[PDB]
RNA sequence: GUCCGCAUGCCGUAUCGGGCCUUGGGUUCUAACCUGUUCUGUAGGCUUAUGCAGCGGAC
RNA sequence: AGUGAUAAACCGGACAGUAUCAUGGACCGGUUUUCCCGGUAAUCCGUAUUUACAAGAUUGGUUUCACU
DNA sequence: TACCACCAAGCCGCCTACAGATGAGCT
DNA sequence: AGCTCATCTGTAGGCCCGATGGTGGTA
DNA sequence: GGCCATAAGTCAATCTTGTATTATCCCTC
DNA sequence: GAGGGATAATACAAGATACTGTTATGGCC
């Protein structure tokens, strides 16, 4: 079993094999299709069948190799760019360039064996698309709703257009959103499971459902709270912010309008937590709660909680 | 003469008038039309005939009220919210730093007799407004084309749509801008002096008219200079303290970020631009510290030349 | 009819600047140097100055000969505290920093604040000060060299214990030097009396108090000789001599302890639910508060009063 | 066949963590006394661990007791960086419960880099570095003093007078204790003639570098030795756009640094080698510290280069 | 009711330190070239939230 | 200490933002310093958007409960 | 009358000015 | 043998620990 | 079956990669 | 003579004040 790195940039890679024996080899590559190309032939050219290969997640740059790689029969895996970082400074590095960074990514895989990656479903990644498309014209919408408050009379006209735009085009994204759910048969299922918990409607479905995924990926409900970066260390706040940010309101709604919420607030509050520490906490059920409900397959009941 | 400081807020106004024996007279009113009536009132109560107003530039809230006692016939001083802070800890060493009430404001007055303020003309106003708003949509069509380089296919439709829609509505501003300095004389002869100079053109001209304005507020081109945040801070003290010059930046936001590109198309493709490249090059000066420098010329010929009130004339230079 | 004066200072030169009361300002450069301070005082009366209010921002103790050259020829000195002089400089709106604009902003403060005459301390007070700062000078290196024996290696032992034997002996050589100024003088040897009879004050602490109180009694409340140490809070605010709050935390903690009047504080804020520091933060407030009102009151402390 | 031990030290207590082949753990915790580490040592030679790799930090003088002992039990014994210790715990989650580093995270720590092992110095080398902290400590202590000589009240200046009399008599005696040492000794009295025959280095630097160099050729290329004093730039890049500005790294002995600036000074103005150095990078667009800081790095890496060939500073290879 | 006097209550997390560890990247390849801003120090200044409560005195 | 179970309990202060304010040090002529008066589109002192913007990554600690 | 162990727990100042080191060539 | 002068904006990371003074109690 | 008001409000995740602005010159229909 | 593309610059640090919106539910028409 071979390891090799690479590090990743819009227009090159760079490539360090290290052999079992110990010796490395290392070579540039255009990061295009042609290149990704001249990559699997010049490690076939080594006789390189069996193969670890560790990347770091650097934009959407490296997502092209790590299809090709993984079709071509390796084991690849992407890993979080701030661990590589970590890794380092326990190797007790002195420099940071990209042939430095290619090589201690080969190590990086050989000590540690981090776990295996998977190119998500073309669904998934459709879905993830549209509800990160969603939340970019909702925080636009939301920063021209502020400049109403202070305009001038002649700069209203162009806010009042421009608010009309956005709200049709979020109208049109969330009806995009309908469709792409409504026919795939799974996902109309497990978003309906989603929207019976008091709490979650159909914005906050959709948010869930896209970074659960189809699969079963996580293996416990406490690890999907996790990576949302809503587990205490305060919050670590080391997960997505995307999916942090749409539980929030949720949280609100939940701890004031709903009986098995106010429960929690209630509980909580006699211990004397505040306002923020509560919903804090509700954000982690919520996320919890969410990854239960789609494990059991059963409509949301509140006699468990 | 009595020295009177507001302190206000979008609902309420805090008052605190200081009369010539020491006394003070205090009373707090509401931030409406219907509240600055009973603050002149309240006023012209006390016989306070001649007073100096200092009020603290917090934003769009308190514009009313200033207008309102400059229209009633008072001395009106807006000061930077800044000085504020820092005349409360020149005041004493454990000042609280997170408020500066109405009584601060009134002495400040008395210290300093700030300079007066001129509620600006109603075209100034018109013509910044739409400015202001030209540079908030240019922001947002570079969020959505930085967005193109790394879009999924899914979203693409989406970003094209808006960038369409924000190419038109930047292309009506601009017609919107220019049938604005064309109705007026003076407006549409200061914007083509403006325009005569190499590196000024159609968008910089017309930011540089919204805060030079009308009138030539500005005795001398340095002090718009100063006014823009361009100037470097020099930083000396006996023989152990010396610090790097740095530009200041103490100075208006939306002029320093127009000027940046009309410097570097200046030091490039022109040749008063590249001359000053070259003498500042030679002396050992750094690209960006160049951009700097020219930044601060361009500001100070912009003045000039509409002091002057004729074209650029590369022979100056 | 009074002119406004202000002067920046460095080691070698002085910058001058003179505010007329008609507006205008009149410049000059001298050297730091006494023949230096003899030119500034014929320069003034040469332009007929003979009222005038002079401020000088604390700039080490370069600036202390000229606000006394300047005092006795019978001009008003302010010395201010060098953070108020960059606070006004910013509510000036300035733009930049040099030995001329400082000079000219110093005149201005003088006009516009009027702050409070400085006046010369008395030789004694100069002196026992000087003595006091010493002390802590060596007590603190003979800290260092304490640390060291913790992990010293056995070769630098030889060396490190030579040094202790002669810092340990001249600490005591100080200590006497303190004793025999404040014996001499009868004043000083009265109100030190009076200081040590407070439970938690000693030899030690009796001579910082008398070296930042001073003779004459300068303060006119007592939260103000607090806030001069910097213990009244806002948490405590530090913006005051260092030297001085330094002194009173073992003193606290003594009091707190082996005390009638301390562990009486101690266990009241103990019943409000106060932590240990926080108990330890507001008897050294207490001190400084009690130890200037022992001496204005003239009398042995009494615990009645606490 | 191999263990792989931690080892968290107090002043007190020892915490010790070994992971056996298997993957199972032993934990028992020990005094950090000499009844202790012969305690742990007969618990290791109780479960039969006679090949093992123990993974100590370098937290002081309370871990270097123990770690003596079992270098002589005949383990190897590796003493890390603790700012490595810090970045492991970092890099094998995103969430950890805490920074702190303990005897199981050591213990995989050493399985997973295999750490080079330590060495216990030589007495001489023991003794010269001690002597040679004892006199960077007086020289501090001597400018605080001379310092306060210059804003000094006159009641004061008696005592400060004083104690600079005292601090330059027990320098100038310490100076003689290494002087004495190192003469003795006949490798370290030959190998401090070749580092003084370098322009730049004279009696107090050549001191401070057999401090850290030593009696043995230790570092296998001259640039690792510089790399060792924090002397080398640390470059910053990545693809087109991330391009930081190099900096001197500053990731060593702090010492070393400290002693080399005025020999750097010496060097660049007043030696022949020097000024060729100097006049070739302000040729260029160099300023004098960033001349000065290069000039620092090639004097600790010339100094090694002298030693390793072992004969007198030839001025024809520069 | 008002004005003063307080060694009063409420508010208060001091200050100085010490020791130890550190095996670059690129190249024309290791005492060469490109890439380099040391390590620390010193002195001085600091006048209430009397804000609110108590308590005492005067009118 | 390891493994399994967990929609329970203890630990939990989310994101995005919006508007607005800013009159150099000095230099060159008079006076014969500055100030003041007259002049400054020149020279020396300058690393923009006082947070420029965009994208991607993130599989808890512990306590109960079983088994070794 | 002189000597000794103990209290608290490690969590945060703002400014105005200053200075030293070592080694090689020159007196 | 003693003296002078060469450099000026500021910015590595971590872990282990100690002393101060004054008083009541003890010898 | 459709529309509006309300709940919280002091302060602090880590990294790996990218790109825009305006005005004048220059080349192409 | 109008329309469109290419181009210049790169280590980062260092002022204040006043404010607002999100979503999902149980209430109302
Ligand atoms: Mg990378
Ligand atoms: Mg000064």
């Amino acid at each position: 079993l071979h390891y090799i790195g690479i590090d990743t940039a819009k227009e090159k890679l760079d490539v360090d094999v290290l052999r079992p024996d110990g010796r490395h080899r290392t070579k540039k590559f255009a990061n295009t299709t042609k290149g990704h190309d001249e990559l699997v032939s010049w490690l076939k050219g080594h006789k390189i069948d069996h193969a670890h290969i560790c990347i770091e997640a650097t934009g959407t740059y490296m997502e092209p190799v790590a299809e090709c790689l993984y079709d071509a029969g390796y084991i690849v895996s992407v890993i979080n760019p701030a661990l590589g970082k970590a890794f380092a400074q326990s190797e007790g590095l002195r420099n940071k360039t990209d042939t430095v960074d290619a090589r201690m990514l080969a190590e990086f895989c050989r000590q540690k064996r981090p776990a295996a990656w998977e190119a998500p479903h073309p669904l998934e990644r459709a879905l993830r698309a549209l509800v990160v498309r969603h939340q970019a014209l909702t925080d636009m919408h939301t920063q021209e709703l502020n400049r109403t408050e202070t305009a001038r009379e002649v700069q209203r006209p162009s806010i009042d257009a421009h608010l009309l735009w956005l709200e049709a085009e979020l109208k049109r994204l969330e009806k995009q959103i309908k469709d792409l759910t409504d026919d795939d048969p799974d996902m109309k299922h497990r978003r309906k499971l989603l929207e019976s918990i008091p709490g979650i409607g159909e914005k906050t479905s959709a948010v869930l459902l896209a970074y659960i995924g189809l699969k079963d990926r996580f293996a416990h409900a406490r690890q999907f709270a996790a990576f949302a970066g809503l587990t205490p260390r305060r919050m670590s706040k080391a997960g997505h912010v995307s999916l942090r940010r749409a539980l929030y309101m949720p949280a609100m709604v939940a701890t004031s309008k709903t009986e098995w919420g106010r429960a929690f607030r209630d509980r909580l509050a006699a211990n004397g937590k505040k306002g923020k520490v509560i919903l804090g906490a509700m954000m982690r059920k919520l996320a919890q709660v969410a990854y239960g409900v789609l494990k059991s397959g059963v409509p949301f009941d509140a006699s468990r909680h």
